[PDB]
């Protein structure tokens, strides 16, 4: 991917709280290890991102970098990419080794803005597998 | 490996402090990503192990398990295995995906107990690559 595809002007503090994985996509079929469900984001006062996820709860710390929408997690290098969020409804997030992207929503209310924007974002990226849940 | 090859009666509190990587060995040549140098161990009051290492300093948290010499780190599952230590001189430590083992010493004093015991421990395990440093 490119820095061109990451989000401009992210405020990491406003993504705090609960999220639900509506859908996932990945560059390689076997990737879906990156089959992980973001349940909560907890930014730190220092600007790092704690990720609570389901696989068993895992707690991951993605550290800030010089790119405000890109965090570094480990022995195996993984980056967390925030593609886009409105903070109140949806967050598009990618984890790179190579690439898995998740469509996160604040609540599973009947509304399809998040999934339209996920699908629009994936058009640019070479994905070989796509999942959507109930 | 087996639980039979992990250490009996580990006190994680006594491995606290500085260590030096004298030597590494691994199951697969390409493994030496697990080319990481343990510089410090910091056990927590809760019994988890913080690992400071050189690759750039990385800080890894290996959580306790029901096995007192085995800690769990992440998206990719890695276990840290303490094979053997006398706490004061040497620690034999393995990181599993599959397997890399390190010979750690408290100080680079002229003494070869650590390396004899590393080599004796590796006899049992299928290693294809071995490194030793100055």
């Amino acid at each position: 991917a490119s820095v061109t595809q990451t989000m401009k002007g992210l405020d990491i503090q406003k993504v705090a709280g609960t999220w639900y994985s509506l859908a996932m996509a990945a560059s390689d079929i076997s990737l879906l290890p990156l089959r992980v469900y973001v349940e909560e984001l907890k930014p730190t006062p220092e600007g790092d991102l704690e990720i609570l996820l389901q696989k068993a709860q895992k707690k991951i710390i993605a550290e800030k970098t010089k790119i405000p929408a890109v965090f570094k997690i480990a022995l195996n290098e993984n980056k967390v990419l925030v593609l886009d969020t409105d903070y109140k409804k949806y967050l598009l997030l990618c984890m790179e080794n190579s690439l898995a992207c998740q469509c996160l929503v604040r609540t599973p209310e009947v509304d399809d803005e998040a999934l339209e924007k996920f699908d629009k974002a994936l058009k640019a990226l070479p994905m070989h597998i796509r999942l959507s849940f109930n």
